């Protein structure tokens, strides 16, 4: 009798005790992540949903699932769970606001220094065995006196720019809202023109949700106006980028690197969504890339699961879930 | 008739017009490094020497160059040159205390973050083409509430404490010296005893030079004192650690893992360093590495030769040399 709560990827053990006595649980406590259909069919008279990266929440899907009343993502972009029609049919949308910030923020920092300094090419040299004692090459570029540039300026923008206070770069950025004032001069950062930000940054980090303004926003217009050897991290949505862009902007040598730990593969909520990251891209050698593990640091996933469970249950106890991404009774 | 320079390794144009109208310089403007026999047959007559990594410098050496009066180093550790019996001899001997430093500091977070999220494999994984999007696995450690422990706090050990300010760490270290309160409050450092140092940190950062007190100090003994889980990050010289303590470490699953950007191989003053990385720890899973390149930044690489270039010619003007490593009677 109890409300059913489709949990679609691995939770802890502590999470589903802290559930089980007010919902019975249809979990996934493997390693995989299973079809579209079958978890479809889980949710068919399923009450509440835990929703993870791979999860895409259309109208069609809603549809099907009409017992529905909140969808709690273990996630900060939820680019590809459809909020309106989530509101339209009465659904609950829930995120995680500040869990999901450090850990890929520190990521985003180590991808800028690994990609600066060569780190795969170094790192395959020595492994080779072909590492005999100290070469004038691998020249680098580091962060010191160079000029770092945000795209986006909210929670992992500013933790970015927190991590890098003691580091001897200028820092500048762009953003839909202007940063108060105070906080622009602790941290040091200037608000600039997006066309400035990619005219002057050695380094540009991204740091804004994918949406429909920002689909593509980073493209060969703003590609072509770089200095050559700009150094570019994505840490955020694959599809912010146009990785052919990206692409046609190694092999010509403007761009001097791109790292990133997502991909425009992933962007289910578009219809002509790559199948795959080009090869040509996982061939060029002025690259460095990881499979989405921004927020893949083992105490945090807790927490993370923790924040969602919280949400989903203040939705089933009628109340306004502290997380709520849209607006309800 | 001008006195004669000895320049063992090539250096950029603009230091060659800086030294020639002072000296006659035997120059080595190819990519190579030069024979031990062929340096001695140059610098049999030689006033002055720059020197490199490659370069060691012992008393067989001074006594076979009667000329001598400076040796000017184009770096910071000077473990491969005898300074006792440079000073004996009446040989100034020179280094470069601060230009190596941040590149170096700037590399070491970087392998820390890189060994701490599993960078080596993450990277392979996206690039052999079989990316499914994101997955409950490859997890890995943060910094953020981790515990840090530096082994040195010189130059080098504050560079990367400076860097890790805004990081949500615990800092702590043990040097042959305290730092002075102040520095200590305003870093957010605490002392702690060496054995200490490595059983309480999740991340052990080294950031001492070699000399025969410091020869593999990081020996089975005190790696059998780490968390399990623990990872060691070797920026400064191989042999202040034994590799093959090392790798039993990492084998037995104690040591989380290791990464360094030097090795026990390119310590030439030291007769029975081995003459290659072990090739099982190049196998290993947890590591991370890269071949020296601490400093390899071009802006930098040109103010290195400044600066042993300007120490050089003091000493031929009989000033002392501003940055001296000795002190002459
Ligand atoms: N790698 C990962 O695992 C991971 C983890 C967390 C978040 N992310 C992604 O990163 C995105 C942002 O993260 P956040 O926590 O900083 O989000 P946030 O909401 O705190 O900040 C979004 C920022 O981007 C700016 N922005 C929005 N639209 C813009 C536009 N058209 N032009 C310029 N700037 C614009 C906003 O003004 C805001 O500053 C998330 O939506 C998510 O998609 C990825
Ligand atoms: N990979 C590179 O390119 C690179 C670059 C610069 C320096 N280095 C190496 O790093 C070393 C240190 O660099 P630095 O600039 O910080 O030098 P530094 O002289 O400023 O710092 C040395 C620090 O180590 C501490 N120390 C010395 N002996 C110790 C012991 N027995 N136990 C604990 N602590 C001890 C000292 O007290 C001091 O704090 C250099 O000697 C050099 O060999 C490597």
């Amino acid at each position: 009798m109890l409300p059913k709560l489709v949990i679609t990827h691995r939770v802890h053990e502590e999470i589903l005790q802290l559930l089980a006595p007010h919902c019975e649980l249809i979990t996934n406590q493997t390693d995989s992540t299973l079809t579209r259909e079958e978890i479809l069919r889980r949710c068919r008279d399923a009450q509440a949903m835990m929703a993870f990266m791979p999860d895409r929440v259309d109208a069609d899907f809603l549809q099907a699932c009409p017992e529905l009343r909140v969808i709690g993502c273990a996630l900060k972009g939820f680019d590809n769970f459809d909020v309106d029609a989530c509101t339209a049919r009465g659904v609950w949308l829930t995120f995680v606001p500040d869990l999901l910030t450090v850990p890929t923020a520190e990521l985003a920092i180590g991808l800028a220094v690994g990609l600066g300094r060569h780190l795969r090419a170094a790192d395959a040299f020595v492994r080779s065995g072909k590492f005999r004692g100290w070469q004038p090459r691998f020249y680098g570029t580091g962060l010191d006196n160079a000029t770092v540039g945000f795209l986006g300026m909210g929670a992992i923008g500013l933790a970015m720019a927190d991590r890098l206070q003691g580091w001897g770069a200028t820092l500048q950025y762009h953003e839909a809202k202007a940063l108060d004032t105070q906080t622009e001069q602790r941290l040091g950062l200037r608000q600039v023109a997006c066309s400035e930000l990619f005219a002057s940054s050695d380094f540009i980090l991204l740091a804004l949700p994918l949406n429909a303004d920002t689909l593509h926003l980073v493209n060969a217009e703003l590609l072509a106006l770089v200095r050559p050897g700009a150094l570019l991290v994505n840490p955020c949505r694959g599809s912010v980028v146009d990785e052919a862009a990206v692409l046609a902007a190694l092999e010509r040598g403007q761009l001097g690197g791109y790292a990133a730990d997502v991909f425009e593969m992933e962007d289910w909520a578009r219809a002509d969504r790559p199948q795959q990251i080009d090869p040509a891209l996982l061939a060029h050698p002025n690259t460095l890339f990881t499979p989405h593990i921004g927020s893949a640091v083992r105490a945090v996933k807790l927490e993370i699961e923790r924040c969602a469970a919280q949400n989903i249950l203040q939705a089933l106890a009628g109340e306004r879930p502290i997380n709520a991404v849209n607006r309800l009774p």
